[PDB]
C-alpha cells in the first residue's frame, strides 16, 4: 500500500533511523521482534479506538490529582461551552465535584437560552481553557492539580464544557488508517584471532575473559598467553572455565577485556552463551569491540556497529554435543527444584530474623539464609532478594531450587520489584517476577520512575522481554506515558549502543498509534528548526550586538516555515501544555555559552493560562539536571502525602537528543543575583544590600500579601536547603537560586550534585525574619520545616536508594559507582535509628547556622 509506504517513511523521520537498517541486519531476534511487537501494538490501537468516551478520556487526557488525593472554601469559576465567546462565572466550593459544576452551567445555559435543556451533567466533561487536560470523575474540585493550583495563585479557574460527541469525534479522528543438565565437561572455548588492533609496538596482547551473571563471577577470570602487539594477532589456544557446561545458569554472560601489557586497556566484548531461543551457542563468533575508556560484565552484549573502525575479536563455541542444546523447561526446572529438604533452633530463628531485618553478609550468615530458604518464603516474602544473592548461580541444582520458590513467591510491593530490576538480578525469572509485582504501578507511580524503567531496559539481555512488553503496553494505553516514553528513547539514538533497542521500541510503539506519531513528528519539526535557530544565534552573537543577533532572530522566525513550524504543538516537556502562537517579539536567547533560546507562546483560547515560555538548550546534556528534578519533584509528592507542601518548582526539563533539550520557563521570576545587583531608580532599591531581597518582595506583594509572599519564601527555602543537602547539589550561587513574584525559591542549573555540607544563607534568613536582626520564633519555625522534610524523606530513604541504583545504567558521570550512592546513604543516614539521624541533621544544621554567622559579623 501506498500509505503503509508513507507511514514507514514517517518512522524512519521521527525515530532518527531507517527502517531499512533494520532489516539490513539480517537477524533473526530483530525480525521476531519487530513482528512480534507491531502485533502486540497494533491489537493495543484496535481496543483503543472502541474505547467508551470516558476511557478515551483517561487515555488522552489521564486525570492531574493532587498527590494527597491519590491511593469548606469558597471558589469562583469561569465556564462556558465549547464554540462559544460567551462565559458564565459562579461561585462554587472546593469539596463541590465537576458534576454539580456541570449542572450549574447547564441550568445557566437553559435559562440564557430560555429552553427546557435534554442535556445530563453526565453527557460532559471540563476541559481546561486552552490546555489538553480535563476534570472529570468523582472527585472534588481541590483534589485537581489545576483548581488546587489556582486556589493557591489566587487565579480563577476558566473552564469548557465539552460534550460526549465531541469527545467521541476526538477518539475517531485520530484512529490508525484502515539435555544440558548431562554435559558435565568444563565450559571452555577457542580464542582464535584478533583484527584491527591498534596498541604500541613494545607491549603485548592479552584477552582476559570472565563469565558473570550479573556482577557476580561464576567462576574465576582465565587469561590469554602474552601475544607481540599487532593489528591482526594470533592466539588459536583453548581458554578454559572452572564450571561445568551443565551449571551455566540462563543469563550467564562470556565478558573479554582485550589490552596492552609491558596496563594499556584497548576494548572489551560481552555475549550472551544461550541465544534468544534458549539454544546454546556453538560455532565462530566475530565480536566488534567497544573501545575501554577491566572486564565489563554490565556492558552491552551487543556488537559495535562501527564493524570498519571497531577492533574485532574472533572465538569458537565448541559443538558440546551432536544436536542442538536448549536450556530446560520451566516444567524441567520445577520437576528438579520441588525436591529438598526443610529445622532450626528457635535461637537459631531469632539469628535469622535478625539477618531478615538488618546489607553486606558474613559466608555463615549466608548459609543458614540459603538452609532456611523455604522460611523465607513463608515468613518472610519481602526478604526475596536476600535470599537471591546468597543463591549459587553456578551450581544448577541450587537455581532450580531457588526457581521452585520463585515461582510460588507472593507477589511483593512496588518498592520490593524496583529492587529486583537492579542488575545485581540478572535471572529472567526473576526479571519476570519483578515485571508481575510491578504491574500493580499505578500511571502517576509509573510516570515519576519511567526513566529509571527505560534506563533498565540497557542492561536487558535479549530484545523481547517483559520489560519492553511492560513499558508498550502501558504506553499505549496512556497518551502522557507514550509521550515521555517516546522522547526518552529518541534523546538517546545517537548512542550507538542502544540505537538498535531504541529505536524498534519507538517503531513498535508508532504502530500501535499513527495519530501519536503525526503528534510527535510536530514536536520534532519544530525542534529541528529550533536548532537550526540556535545555530544562526550563536554565529550572530559572535560577530555583532545583541539587539542587531535578537532582530534578526525575529527576522527568521517570522519567516512562514518558521512561524508554521514553531507553532500549534503540543509541549515535548508536557503533553498537556499547547504552544500555540509564537509571540515572536518576546523571544530572545540567553548570554551564556550556548545562546539558549528563549520561546514565548500565547493562546487566545487559554488566556492568561497560554502564555507560556520554552528554553531550547543545545550544546550541554541535560539528563542530570531532568533526573535531579524528578528527585526534587519526588520528594514533594512523598511530603504533599504527609500534608506538608512546601511550595516547590519542579519545573520541566527534557533532552530531547544529542546534547539537546528543553527547560520550562516559570514566568514572573527572577534571578537572586539580578534582585542583588541593586540597580537604581527602581523599587527595591536598598540602604543596605541585605534589604534588596524583602525589598523586591514587598514591591511585588503590596500591603497584606507581604505576609503570604514571606511564608512561600521560608517553605520553599526549607526544601530546596533540604533537597540540595540530601542529593548534594553544590556549586550554588545567586545566578543560580531564583525567586517568583509570588516569594518561591527554586534551584536551576544543576551540573553537579552527590557531593561532585548543609547550606544557610544570611540574605535568606533576614528575609525568614522578616527583616529583623534577631526572629528565633520565625528562625526555628524553618528549621521545623526542615526537620520535618528531612524526617519525611529518610523514611523512604530505600525508594531514592532503589531509583539511584537504577540510574547506574544511564551513564552519568557523577553516577558510575557505588562511591556516588554513599553521598545518598550518608546524606539520608539509613544505617542510624531516626533520633540519631535527626541528631546528625541538626549539627550539620546548626554547622550551617555557624557557617552563615561569618557574614552576619560583617
Ligand atoms: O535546569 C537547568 C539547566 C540549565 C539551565 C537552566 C536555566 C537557564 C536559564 C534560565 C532558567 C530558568 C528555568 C525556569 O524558568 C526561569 C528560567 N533555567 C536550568
Amino acid at each position: 500500500d501506498r500509505v503503509k509506504k508513507l507511514i514507514n517513511s514517517q518512522i524512519s523521520l521521527l525515530i532518527g533511523k531507517g527502517l531499512h537498517e533494520f532489516d539490513s541486519l539480517r537477524d533473526p531476534e530483530v525480525n521476531d521482534f519487530r513482528t512480534k511487537m507491531r502485533q502486540f501494538c497494533e491489537e493495543a490501537a484496535a481496543h483503543r479506538q472502541q474505547l467508551g468516551w470516558v476511557e478515551w478520556l483517561q487515555y488522552s487526557f489521564p486525570l492531574q490529582l493532587e498527590p494527597s488525593a491519590r491511593g469548606n472554601r469558597a471558589l469562583l469559576v469561569n465556564v462556558k461551552f465549547e464554540g462559544s465567546e460567551e462565559s458564565f462565572t459562579f461561585q462554587v466550593s472546593t469539596k463541590d465535584m465537576p458534576l454539580a459544576l456541570m449542572a450549574c452551567a447547564l441550568r445557566k445555559k437553559a435559562t440564557v437560552f430560555r429552553q427546557p435543556l435534554v442535556e445530563q451533567p453526565e453527557e460532559y466533561a471540563l476541559q481546561v481553557n486552552g490546555r489538553h487536560e480535563y476534570l472529570y470523575g468523582n472527585y472534588p474540585l481541590c483534589h485537581f492539580q489545576y483548581i488546587c493550583s489556582c486556589l493557591h495563585s489566587g487565579l480563577t479557574p476558566h473552564l469548557t464544557m465539552v460534550h460526549s460527541s465531541s469527545i467521541l469525534a476526538m477518539r475517531d479522528e485520530q484512529s490508525n488508517p484502515a539435555s544440558l543438565w548431562s554435559l558435565e565437561q568444563p565450559f571452555s572455548i577457542e580464542l582464535i584471532e584478533g583484527r584491527k588492533v591498534n596498541a604500541d609496538e613494545r607491549m603485548k596482547l592479552v584477552v582476559q575473559a570472565g563469565l558473570f551473571h550479573g556482577n557476580e563471577m561464576l567462576c574465576k577470570t582465565v587469561s590469554s598467553s602474552e601475544v607481540n602487539v599487532c593489528s591482526e594477532p594470533v592466539w588459536k589456544q583453548r581458554l578454559e572455565f572452572d564450571i561445568s557446561v551443565c551449571d551455566l545458569p540462563r543469563m550467564a554472560r562470556l565478558c573479554f577485556a582485550l589490552y596492552a601489557v609491558v596496563d594499556c586497556p584497548i576494548a572489551w566484548a560481552n555475549l550472551m552463551l544461550f541465544d534468544y531461543k534458549d539454544q546454546l551457542k556453538t560455532g565462530e563468533r566475530c565480536l566488534y569491540m567497544w573501545p575501554s575508556v577491566l572486564l565489563n560484565p554490565a556492558g552491552t552484549v551487543r556488537g559495535n556497529p562501527n564493524t570498519e573502525s571497531a577492533a574485532a575479536l574472533v572465538i569458537y563455541l565448541p559443538e558440546v554435543a551432536p544436536h542442538p542444546v536448549y536450556f530446560p523447561a520451566l516444567e524441567k526446572i520445577l520437576e528438579l527444584g520441588r525436591h529438598g529438604e526443610r529445622r532450626i533452633t528457635e535461637e537459631e530463628q531469632l539469628q535469622l530474623r535478625e539477618i531478615l531485618e538488618r546489607g553486606e553478609l558474613y559466608e555463615h550468615e549466608k548459609d543458614l539464609v540459603w538452609k532456611m530458604r523455604h522460611e523465607v518464603q513463608e515468613h518472610f516474602p519481602e526478604a526475596l532478594a536476600r535470599l537471591l544473592l546468597v543463591t549459587k548461580w553456578n551450581k544448577h541444582e541450587d537455581v532450580a531450587q531457588m526457581l521452585y520458590l520463585l515461582c510460588s513467591w507472593p507477589e511483593l510491593p512496588v518498592l520490593s520489584a524496583l529492587e529486583l530490576l537492579d542488575f545485581s538480578f540478572p535471572d529472567c525469572y526473576v526479571g519476570s517476577f519483578a515485571i508481575k509485582s510491578l504491574r500493580k504501578l499505578t500511571d502517576d507511580e509509573l510516570f515519576q520512575y519511567l526513566l529509571q524503567l527505560v534506563q533498565v531496559l540497557k542492561y536487558e539481555s535479549y530484545l523481547d522481554c517483559e520489560l519492553t512488553k511492560f513499558l508498550l503496553g502501558r504506553a499505549l494505553a496512556n497518551r502522557k506515558i507514550g509521550h515521555f516514553l517516546f522522547w526518552h528513547l529518541r534523546s538517546e539514538m545517537h548512542v550507538p549502543s542502544v540505537a538498535l533497542r531504541f529505536g524498534l521500541i519507538m517503531e513498535a510503539y508508532c504502530r500501535g498509534s499513527t495519530h501519536h506519531m503525526k503528534v510527535l513528528m510536530k514536536q520534532g519539526e519544530a525542534l529541528s528548526k529550533l536548532k537550526a535557530l540556535n545555530d544562526f544565534v550563536k554565529v550572530s552573537s559572535q560577530k555583532t550586538t545583541k539587539p542587531q543577533t535578537k532582530e534578526m532572530m525575529h527576522m527568521c522566525m517570522r519567516q512562514e516555515t518558521y512561524m508554521e513550524a514553531l507553532s500549534h504543538l503540543q509541549s515535548p516537556l508536557d503533553p498537556s501544555t499547547l504552544l500555540e502562537e509564537v509571540c515572536v517579539e518576546q523571544c530572545t536567547f540567553m548570554d551564556s555559552k550556548m545562546k539558549p533560546l528563549w520561546i514565548m507562546y500565547s493562546s487566545e483560547e487559554a488566556g492568561s493560562a497560554g502564555n507560556v515560555g520554552i528554553i531550547f538548550k543545545n550544546g550541554d546534556d541535560l539528563r542530570q539536571d531532568m533526573l535531579t528534578l524528578q528527585m526534587i519533584q519526588l520528594m514533594d509528592v512523598l511530603w504533599k502525602q504527609e500534608g506538608l507542601d512546601l511550595r516547590m518548582t519542579p519545573y520541566g526539563c527534557l533532552p530531547t537528543g544529542d546534547r539537546t533539550g528543553l527547560i520550562e520557563v516559570v514566568l514572573h521570576s527572577d534571578t537572586i543575583a539580578n534582585i542583588q545587583l541593586n540597580k537604581s531608580n527602581m523599587a527595591a532599591t536598598a540602604a543596605f544590600n541585605k534589604d534588596a531581597l524583602l525589598n523586591w518582595l514587598k514591591s511585588k506583594n503590596p500591603g497584606e500579601a507581604l505576609d503570604r509572599a514571606i511564608e512561600e519564601f521560608t517553605l520553599s527555602c526549607a526544601g530546596y536547603c533540604v533537597a540540595t543537602y540530601v542529593l548534594g547539589i553544590g556549586d550554588r550561587h545567586s545566578d543560580n537560586i531564583m525567586i517568583r513574584e509570588s516569594g518561591q525559591l527554586f534551584h536551576i542549573d544543576f551540573g553537579h550534585f552527590l557531593g561532585n555540607p548543609f547550606i544557610l544563607t544570611y540574605d535568606f534568613v533576614h528575609v525568614i525574619q522578616q527583616g529583623k536582626t534577631n526572629n528565633s520564633e520565625k528562625f526555628e519555625r524553618f528549621r521545623g520545616y526542615c526537620e520535618r522534610a528531612y524526617t519525611i524523606l529518610r523514611r523512604h530513604g530505600l525508594l531514592f536508594l532503589h531509583l539511584f541504583a537504577l540510574m547506574r545504567a544511564a551513564g552519568l558521570p557523577e553516577l558510575s559507582c557505588s562511591k556516588d550512592i554513599q553521598y545518598l546513604k550518608d546524606s539520608l543516614a539509613l544505617g542510624k535509628t531516626e533520633e540519631e539521624a535527626l541528631k546528625h541533621f541538626r549539627v550539620k544544621f546548626n554547622e550551617a547556622l555557624r557557617e552563615s554567622w561569618k557574614t552576619k559579623v560583617n
